[PDB]
């Protein structure tokens, strides 16, 4: 198969390639890569993740392996899904790169460590159906006996990733060693098992108790001695790129935003007509977008956030003070 110069097929080379330069940056547009990239923006950021971290060569990951996974894998998010569908998937990853480069963190983890946060990204809303844990659980779907109504699709995005490497040419981990794949699925697994929002309570509350005890060097270098403390960062770090579109450009949360309550508008009214309770912010009759986001940055994610400030201090200042300053947007727009 042909291998693009960015992954992709593309009859926007040149736009794709200036968007690209911001690849390393928080204010990469994701938007604008996909319009370029014909919607394959999860393929396309992907290849470029691994390249630019010369993670084909270090892995002996052969590159059509990996393009034809990358494609499989995007393939397996649905287009008719809001805002869980490989924009998603592909923002949260690229969002994950940046905050694996913090200078906080600077060489702490291992290329397998990176690896598996990459690969956890990437992977932790595939095959979702648009609908929340409790529509699945109420509806008594076969998901969530499946998973005994337990992080039901966390479960089964692992599944799903892990499964797909199975498809032709698609094992992306074929030359690692079996120590490095067990240890890989192990750090995945984890990871994706805590985008779960009903452990992020608990998640933040532990991520406070961890920086209490915060270690550092003269540098100001995190210091992360065991496996531990490492997932623990590494966990934070994939919820934290997952409740990132608050902290981004304006410009671009709003995009995500309006996603998100289509998402939810559209389940409400599906749970309005099987006769279900509508779930919270789902009746599009009474939520109102610009107060949910309010409350959802004043609860949830600048709690979140600010205790990750917290960890690198003070790497993420700006991303922080964006979010206060997309707070006061919204606040002021209800
Ligand atoms: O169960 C899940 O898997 C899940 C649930 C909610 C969100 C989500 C994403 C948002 C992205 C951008 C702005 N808002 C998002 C919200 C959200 C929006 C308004 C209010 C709240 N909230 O928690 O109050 C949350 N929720 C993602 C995943
Ligand atoms: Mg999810
Ligand atoms: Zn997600």
């Amino acid at each position: 198969m042909n291998i693009p110069r960015f992954g992709v097929k593309t009859d926007q080379e040149e736009l794709l390639a200036q968007e690209l330069e911001n690849l390393n940056k928080w204010g990469l547009n994701i938007f604008c890569v996909s319009d370029y990239a014909g919607g394959r923006s999860l393929t396309c950021i992907m290849y470029m993740i691994f390249q630019e971290r010369d993670l084909l060569k270090k892995f002996r990951i052969p590159v059509d392996t990996m393009v034809t996974y990358m494609l499989t894998l995007e393939d397996h998010y649905h287009a008719d899904v809001a805002y869980h569908n490989s924009l998603h998937a592909a923002d949260v990853l690229q969002s994950t790169h940046v905050l694996l480069a913090t200078p906080a963190l600077d060489a702490v983890f291992t290329d397998l460590e990176i690896l598996a946060a990459l690969f956890a990204a990437a992977i932790h809303d595939v095959d979702h159906p648009g609908v929340s844990n409790q529509f699945l659980i109420n509806t008594n779907s076969e998901l969530a006996l499946m998973y005994n109504d337990e992080s039901v699709l966390e479960n089964h995005h692992l599944a799903v990733g892990f499964k797909l490497l199975q498809e032709d040419n698609c094992d992306i981990f074929q030359n690692l060693s079996k120590r490095q794949r067990q240890s890989l699925r192990k750090m995945v697994i984890d990871m994706v098992l805590a985008t779960d929002m009903s452990k992020h309570m608990t998640l933040l509350a532990d991520l406070k108790t961890m920086v209490e005890t915060k270690k550092v060097t003269s540098s100001g270098v995190l210091l992360l001695d065991n496996y531990s403390d490492r997932i623990q960062v590494l966990r934070n770090m994939v919820h934290c790129a997952d409740l990132s579109n608050p902290t981004k450009p304006l410009e671009l949360y709003r995009q995500w935003t309006d996603r998100i309550m289509a998402e939810f508008f559209q389940q409400g009214d599906r749970e309005r007509e099987r006769g279900m309770e509508i779930s919270p912010m789902c009746d599009k009759h009474t939520a109102s977008v610009e107060k949910s986001q309010v409350g959802f940055i004043d609860y949830i994610v600048h709690p979140l956030w600010e205790t990750w400030a917290d960890l690198v201090h003070p790497d993420a200042q700006e991303i922080l003070d964006t979010l206060e300053d997309n707070r006061d947007w919204y606040y002021s727009a209800i």
